[PDB]
């Protein structure tokens, strides 16, 4: 057991295959901070076989001179459940970074401290109560039990939709009525889900830095999707101008029966049956002509930015045109990407950050009944903490 350096395969290859690896803890996130000019280290620790037994993404940027920021990007990748392992890993972290001129080391861990429902109730600990007194004894001071969300701080809360051992129907039917019936919905109104590419990305960006999204597209390669949902009004009406062939023929066979038998009261009904739908059917056309008018044969109306990985994929941001909600194009996307996860082996689907502020009031109330209805569970995070390498310059720096 020996704190080292990794190569970027090792380490790659590591966090693949760990569960709670963030999407920052990966080789194309090492990339990007490269890219972006930050001082980046990989560092772990192999034991006696050369194997990675932990690993961390750190970035590095000057402070007060000649000093550095050091934080672990939702790292360190490793066992929580071994504390002597994890004990030898945080004391050599700060070893090492007293090697780089650190003022103060900052980490996340991706780390759960406890589960609630999205009513803010708590409804478990996840046993690991004991990390607090740890990082304490070591000298990483928590920061608190923070909620909303921070400038600076990530956020604390994942509404978080379990996938392991569940299909497809399942998880439509552990969903509340309102998320069950608006699925279905999409699953057959015309509206279609692509994936958009760099040169496409402003289509995404219509619905929310600028750069960021860029460049998460360029480095993360296919760790990364935009789904868009949308509706190709040219395909649209044909599926429909077809529809209504068929109701025509239906509707002229009831009228062929209405007329050998005036009186069977089946058949009047069923001629109304088809007539009401030829209607309905005839006001989406026009609804679709008028639509493709105003604006053009494809109309975008929701879309997403996932991460995904073996660990999870995960709903980053997102938006959808007010206008259009009643197509539901929010359902679309959602279902493409939880479909994506139950299709090619990720058992965690996660919607991402909540405030942790469970309250009518709340900012992100709205979104946090739209994340309950899929079945989700809360989990809060242990949070952030912070070890000073050298106290009094880091007590000038935060009077600053």
């Amino acid at each position: 057991m020996k704190f080292t350096n990794l190569t970027a395969k090792e380490f790659g290859a590591f966090t693949d295959s760990m569960p709670y690896s963030h999407f920052t803890q990966t080789v194309g996130h090492y990339e990007l901070k490269l890219a972006e000019g930050y001082e980046t280290h990989l560092v772990g620790i192999k034991n006696n076989n050369n194997e990675v037994i932990a690993a961390c993404l750190l970035t590095a940027v000057p402070v007060m001179k000649v000093f550095k920021y050091f934080y672990s990007n939702r790292g360190p990748v490793i066992d929580y459940e071994n504390q002597e392992l994890v004990h030898f890993f945080f004391n050599e972290l700060s070893k090492y970074v007293k090697k780089h001129r650190c003022l103060y080391l900052h980490i996340d861990p991706y780390l759960p401290y406890q589960y609630l429902n999205h009513d803010g109730e708590i409804t478990g600990n996840a046993g690991n109560d004991w990390f607090f007194d740890k990082m304490s004894n070591l000298g990483f001071e928590h920061t608190g039990f923070h909620k909303g969300f921070d400038p600076v701080l990530q956020i604390r809360y994942h509404s978080v939709l379990d996938l392991k051992d569940k299909t497809a129907d399942d998880i439509i039917k552990n969903m509340d009525g309102l998320r069950k019936r608006n699925t279905k919905k999409v699953k057959k109104n015309g509206v279609k889900v692509r994936f958009l590419s760099e040169e496409e990305l402003p289509i995404f960006r219509s619905f929310m830095d600028d750069k960021f999204y860029y460049n998460r597209l360029k480095y993360y390669k296919d760790r990364v999707l935009v789904p868009l949902a949308y509706i190709n009004f040219d395909e649209y009406i044909k599926e429909l101008n077809e529809e209504r062939d068929i109701l025509n023929k239906d509707l002229n066979k009831a009228l062929k029966d209405i007329e050998k038998r005036p009186e069977n009261k089946k058949a009047h009904n069923k001629r109304d049956n088809l007539q009401q739908q030829l209607d309905a059917n005839e006001q989406k056309i026009e609804e679709g002509k008028r639509l493709q008018e105003e604006h053009g044969n494809e109309l975008p109306i929701s879309a997403g930015f996932f991460f995904i990985n073996p660990f999870e994929v995960v709903y980053y941001a997102g938006g959808t045109s007010n206008a259009f909600r009643h197509f539901a194009g929010s359902y679309a996307v959602q279902w493409e990407m939880i479909n994506y996860a139950l299709n090619h082996g990720i058992d965690r689907y996660n919607f991402y950050g909540v405030s942790g502020k469970f309250t009518e009031d709340a900012e992100d109330a709205g979104v946090v009944k739209f994340k309950k209805g899929y079945n989700a569970e809360i989990i809060e995070y242990v949070g952030d903490f912070i070890k000073p390498i050298n106290k009094p310059v880091y007590a000038a720096y935060t009077a600053l």
